[PDB]
Parts: C-alpha cells; structure tokens; sequence
C-alpha cells in the first residue's frame, strides 16, 4: 500500500485506486500502473525533477528502508498478474532488492524528493513506476 501526496493531488498504483480515486479522476495509464485522484486537503510531498540513479525505498514486507542502484525510466516486460495480463509496463525502473505484491506504493526517495513507487518485483528485482516526468502535479 502507499501514496504521493503533492498539492490537491494523490498518486496511487493504479490496480489498487479506491472508488473514491475513480469518482475524482484526475489522470490514470494503465501502461504505466499510474493513477492521479484529485484531494480537499493539501499534499506537502515534493516530486523530485532529476536523473538521478540512486536513492532509498520503503519496502512493507521488512519493514525497512533499502538503498538501491535503480535503471532509468524504461519499457520492460512484466509477467501476468490478476490485475493485468502479460504486457510491456511503460516508465518502469529495476532495481536489485526485496518486494512482494503488497509493496506496491511505497515511495523511492533521492537527495531532490520523490521519484516513483513500487509496481513489480519478483526474482530478487524490484520495479518502480517513475513520476518525474509529471510536471503538472506542482502546478
Ligand atoms: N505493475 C504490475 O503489473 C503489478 C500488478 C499487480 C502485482 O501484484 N504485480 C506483481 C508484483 C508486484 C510487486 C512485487 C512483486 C513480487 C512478486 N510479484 C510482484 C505487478
Ligand atoms: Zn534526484
């Protein structure tokens, strides 16, 4: 589980939006597991706007933090889920670490903020769905 929180926005995985997500849509791409709802309250995250490849996640199922080497946002195979058959997730970032599907959300932090969320994982590699390219979430 887990959520960006920047300005009157929350970014979710897309397979796991609430209704309430769906019912104030703001922006959603199912090739990229993104989804954009929009909030009442405030957001005070900061999305970070760089091309770093190094940084730290939170990973639920150990519940700890890890530094990770991460790959630059790209197009990768992702095997079948229950959420989506076998398909290319686009903006996809590999790292070597632990993750379960219950890690999805938690945020990859770098030295200049937020850079994305677990999306995949499986055989020692965990992937991250990039945000940094969103420029409309701080405007
Ligand atoms: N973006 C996607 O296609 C998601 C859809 C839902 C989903 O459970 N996964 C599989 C998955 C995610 C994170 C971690 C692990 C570890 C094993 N399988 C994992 C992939
Ligand atoms: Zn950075």
């Amino acid at each position: 589980s887990g959520a960006i929180y920047v300005g009157n926005y929350r970014v979710v995985n897309r397979h796991l939006a609430t209704h309430n997500d769906w019912a104030n849509l703001v922006w959603e791409d199912s090739s990229r597991d993104l989804l954009v709802s929009s909030t009442t309250a405030q957001g005070c995250d900061t999305i970070a706007r760089c091309d770093c490849q190094t940084g730290v996640y939170y990973c639920s199922s150990r519940r700890k933090h890890y530094p990770v080497s991460f790959s630059k946002p790209s197009l990768i195979f992702v095997e079948a889920s229950e959420y989506y058959p076998a398909r290319y997730q686009s903006h996809l970032m590999l790292a070597v670490g632990h993750s379960e599907p219950g890690d999805c959300g938690g945020i990859l932090r770098c030295q200049h903020g937020v850079v994305g969320i677990v999306s995949t994982g499986g055989n020692g590699l965990v992937g991250f769905a990039d945000v940094r390219d969103l420029l409309w979430l701080d405007e």
